[PDB]
């Protein structure tokens, strides 16, 4: 089956600024950010499509990690695509699970970040709610966080 979900963020602050937060400073940002990350690095690749990256955190309090594969990033249109293609575990029923978002002007000089998570599963499969559940929390505590970050580091 086919199944898609969407989630959205707003800020105080501007878009390019959470941009460079969230996607080209990334693997800086993140990690100091977000008390549950604890590295964001390149496996391989250039920083363009197609490159791995590793995000490694801690969960129920033992250590995991994720591979994002990045497969579009447009700096011009405050846009970054990237599907889920390994960690640890087992994705059971779900065959794949990518992201598409974007950042675009909100109120008052803010923004909006805009999120479709697209999920694949296998034949009548639906996908699990509390795991959905658990994802939607993240999102918003992530971008949250991005944001108590960079307004307690004025620049
Ligand atoms: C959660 O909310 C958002 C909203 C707009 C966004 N733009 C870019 C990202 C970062 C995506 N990186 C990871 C590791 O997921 C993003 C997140
Ligand atoms: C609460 O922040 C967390 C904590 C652990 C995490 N592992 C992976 C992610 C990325 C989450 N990105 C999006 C677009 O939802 C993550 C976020
Ligand atoms: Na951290």
């Amino acid at each position: 089956g086919v199944f898609t979900f969407q989630d959205e963020y707003t800020s105080t602050i501007a878009p390019a600024k959470l941009y460079k937060a969230l996607v080209t400073d990334a693997d800086i940002i993140i990690p100091k950010a977000v008390e549950t990350i604890q590295s964001v690095e390149i496996v391989e690749g250039n920083g363009g499509p197609g490159t791995i990256k590793k995000l490694t955190f801690i969960e129920g309090g033992e250590s995991k990690y994720v591979l994002h594969k990045i497969e579009a990033i447009d700096e011009a249109n405050l846009g970054y695509n990237y599907s889920i293609v390994g960690g640890v575990g087992l994705p059971d029923t779900i065959e794949k699970i990518s992201f598409e978002t974007k950042l675009v002007e909100g109120a008052n000089g803010g923004s909006i970040g805009k999120v479709t998570i697209k999920i694949e599963t296998k034949g009548d499969a639906q996908p699990n709610e509390e795991e959905g559940k658990a994802a939607k929390a993240r999102g918003d505590a992530f971008f949250k966080a991005i944001e108590s970050y960079l307004s307690a580091h004025p620049d």
